[PDB]
């Protein structure tokens, strides 16, 4: 069958009562659902959905699934199991799911991300947050967007936002209409002439969810299934259309004499992710690094920048392009990064380039004549990385063709160290860090990123290249509720010493991979029999901002206290910018 | 910028002026042509497509092409280059590709694909079929169908059928609708009440195309491509939509409790394509297959079958059923089939059937016990896929069900073949041979993946899993029309000659690989250096069905003509009914 128009509330009805279902075969980031609720108001229209009807004889042959309503990043990610399974007739959505998803989000439910910097053990990392509107939304002509929505703690929307009037949209399907526009009528805070304002924006929203037709559906049972299928796909988008970034390539991949460089960047790819212990990096990042390596004036991942002129550029230049790229990965897995613990890859650019410039080999690696060199780089890489956020996300572009010129200008004196911190003071990128960002980093999590990063600064020493890894020096497996409290700690001080045995001042960089042996006994056990001279023990333990080891489990805050105190200074003075 | 008005005629007009292109960046099926012509005269909408503005400054930046008009399987599939690049400001299609070159192709163009049994080095094998609408067209209700369009050659469009008026689709392209209605009106082919239905559907077809708003499309320049992409995707089908058959796929994984049954498909098929020289076989049939070996009642690829009650019954025995399908493979390696000589991957059902039943294993190739048990397959094999058409395609599942229950009722005396006639005789599907069909053998091509399946049949002996070839007894370089009018050929027969040097009786088996010394003599030479006892080699002539070998490229017809006797008689005996 053909529905040509149904209302956004008739759907989420259905949803809610489990009518409509998913069969069983992910979710957006919350800044698309906010680009879809706005999209939505601004008038785009929903392409049509397909349905596929079951019959109550078939309500137990197949597995479904229910829409996700309550997004948790850590404790809700999949998809929940049918609770009310229909006894009448009812929908699996076969296209139309991450769409009705994110409305059922956005309407119904809520989205709780992982705070940036933060680690998944912290439970505060994971503010639960709900869809809401700026009832005075002002069109912004830099994203393009004319109704400005965002997810919302409930404290930072009740704060007094000056200029701003946030709305909670899920209660639109939780009151009437009158009922929300006399609160808004009745707002004291709000002047006559944003009072107005916010009136027609709250009746926009709540009557695009309520009056507008703007869903459709084919709806169709088992035995016309594969018909209409067909058909829905034949007429609609069927054959995907291709995202900016696949178009970018396939239109980069034109312009080239060699008969597959499609094939070309793909071999790079995987050849770049399978060094050392394994990288996740994309074709986006080579083709920009392309663009950044060959000189072109402009690095922006736009379409007009893959024009065939620069794509001959490019061509010509492909084999010290890849050499670079793949002798950069290389340099960072003698660091230690791989995968999981590089959070920027875009960091790879002005490396890639420096490498470039210089026309250095993987002798780069070995030679003596280039360890000070080496280091330098491994300094700056990690400073800039320790950064939570600021340095490699928005204003990378312009960041990258200033650092280039630096890179540019040092000829073949080695990198061009104070040359680019000024550049990045100059930006507001600074690599200066303050109180503040110093406690964070004391406090950082075993497992965080930035963890065994900022160990490898406080004690270097230890061939990064070779195995490494970060252990707890009083092991992890002591500190259960059960074992602390027959100790005798206090069951108020119980969760503090759990959370506190995981972070940086109960932290180590270990040569080779996990001592089992290390991990069952007391720090102090496990020093005095490897260290038997009482004084090559205290120099070791002492290369470590390891003081004293308290006997007992009792008095491990005062170790952790003590060793919190150690590296705060350590930190500083590590994180200080040398000068002329 | 939206666009929501757009008739099918202006779209054409403007691809037909090359004002809208395609980025640098595949054809459907006529039949799937068809549909597409068929769901638009019913009223299902065309999903909106998306265009990217090309400004004039730009028109050199990009490599574009035309979308396809007069597509050829063999002599034009690719797209044409751009001829008349725009000066003013022209279109690239990002979305809609598809959909845009059927109508192209229905309306303003034609499909020449390669007729059923016949190969590609045959020029008349590829009529030239334009899109054709039965003016007298009503519902069908075994296909939805309810306006019947076919590709057709002028011929057979212009047959009188009892209610067949095929009208060429594209003339509403190149002629007013009143001459075209008047000559409907005035056609003495049709009765009265017939010129009424006929009237009305030239009208609405006409009318479709040019006076209703059917196509709709958002058109972007370089700026806006990259935000107005997005929320295209987001708000259209988004994720690829899942065909039918991934649907399927996806349905069946959902039931396994744990063999990973998603891999364990993919990885039996590819297992399955590596075989020998590899085949070229889909999950389809693997799940095809496991219907079929767990004995469901219904073989049927749809939905229905794949309740978690069938797919229970499919994880139990999955080890026998793949281990049936790849000695399956196998086995049909074993008979020098490949992906490309292979016609019909259907006919692995009934075979990995019988091997699933007989529970039998690798030394089934091999012992001596099942010797003749395996030839009667590979004869029964072979003659199945000589047919042109008509017996692995339409009605398939009806003859699995039946071959199914033959192959069970044989217990273990071995494959059923008599049996197996009957029942393919009682469905329309004989084995049996007519003169015309025997006269069409007696002539295949090299390179007809049925001429390598036929000589196989009339000689065997070879170890067909060993190396082996089809070659030319007169090599097939001596035919080149200046070479041949020199040895004094009449200018009348030179093509005739041609034509019958790459037919049947002028190939042969060969064991090994192809001889290059062989290929650049006469045949009388080859064989008088090969057998220089002249006993012995008139006897290993006669095996190959040799009569005489003329000395002269002079008298070669007198060869083929005797050869072509000599193979018919074979022929005609090999392919008989057998005794009972
Ligand atoms: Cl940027
Ligand atoms: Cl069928």
């Amino acid at each position: 069958m053909y529905q040509a128009g149904g209302t956004i509330r008739s759907l989420l009805d259905k949803v809610a009562e489990q009518e409509y279902l998913l069969p069983a075969i992910f979710v957006w980031r919350p800044e698309q659902i906010c680009r879809l609720f706005d999209s939505l108001l601004q008038g785009y229209p929903f392409g049509t959905f397909l349905f596929w009807k079951i019959k109550p004889e078939n309500r137990d042959s197949y597995q479904f699934y229910q829409f996700m309503q309550h997004y948790h990043e850590r404790d809700n990610y999949h998809c929940e199991n049918v609770t009310q399974l229909p006894e009448r007739e009812f929908i699996a959505v076969l296209d139309g799911q991450q769409r009705i998803t994110a409305l059922n989000i956005g309407l119904r439910g809520s989205f709780a991300w992982k705070l940036t910097g933060k680690w998944w053990s912290n439970d505060d990392a994971f503010p639960v947050r709900r869809l809401h509107l700026n009832l005075l939304s002002k069109p912004d002509l830099e994203t393009g967007s004319m109704y400005d929505f965002e997810f919302l703690t409930d404290d930072k929307a009740s704060l007094d936002a000056s200029e701003q009037y946030w709305f909670r949209v899920g209660r639109i399907m939780e009151e009437e209409e009158d009922a929300l526009i006399d609160e808004v009528a009745d707002d004291a805070r709000l002047s006559s002439e944003q009072r107005k304002e916010a009136r027609s924006t709250l009746r926009h929203l709540y009557r695009t969810i309520h009056d507008k037709d703007k869903i459709s559906f084919y709806e169709e049972s088992d035995q016309s299934l594969e018909r209409v299928l067909n058909i829905f796909i034949r007429m609609n988008s069927g054959g995907t259309t291709l995202s900016y970034s696949d178009l970018l390539l396939s239109i980069a991949v034109a312009q080239w004499s060699s008969l597959d460089a499609r094939e070309e960047i793909h071999a790079l790819v995987d050849e770049m992710n399978r060094v050392g212990d394994g990288f996740n990096v994309s074709k986006d990042l080579v083709l920009k690094a392309g663009l950044m390596l060959s000189d072109i004036g402009s690095v922006g991942f736009k379409v007009e920048n893959f024009n065939k002129e620069n794509m001959a550029i490019l061509e010509k230049n492909w084999t010290p392009i890849r050499d670079a790229l793949l002798l950069s990965m290389q340099l960072l897995a003698s660091f230690g990064f791989n995968a999981q613990n590089l959070r920027a890859t875009s960091a790879i650019l002005p490396l890639a380039y420096y490498l470039h410039h210089r026309k250095l080999t993987a002798s780069y690696l070995s030679r003596v004549e280039y360890a000070v060199d080496r280091e330098c780089i491994r300094n700056w890489l990690i400073r800039s990385l320790l950064k939570a956020s600021g340095i490699w996300g928005s204003g990378l572009d312009t960041l990258l063709t200033m650092l280039r010129s630096d890179i540019k200008q040092s000829g073949d004196t080695g990198f061009p160290l104070a040359k680019i911190e000024a550049t990045m003071q100059q930006r507001g990128k600074s690599l200066r860090f303050d109180p503040e960002e110093i406690s964070e980093l004391a406090q950082l999590d075993y497992g965080n990123p930035r963890t065994f990063a900022l160990l490898t600064l406080l004690f270097p020493g230890f061939d990064f290249s070779r195995h490494f890894h970060v252990d707890h020096i009083y092991p992890k497996g002591l500190f259960t509720r059960n074992k602390l409290a027959k100790v005798g700690v206090p069951a108020e001080q119980l969760d503090e010493l759990i959370e506190a045995s995981n972070k940086l001042p109960n932290l180590q960089l270990l040569e080779g991979t996990i001592n089992n042996q290390k991990r069952q006994k007391m720090p102090h056990e496990w020093y005095a029999q490897q260290w038997p001279d009482v004084n090559a023990r205290q120099a070791h333990l002492q290369s470590q901002a390891i003081t004293s080891l308290p006997e007992q489990l009792n008095q491990f805050m005062d170790f952790y206290r003590e060793r919190q105190e150690t590296l705060l200074a350590r930190i500083r003075t590590a994180l200080q910018p040398a000068s002329s």
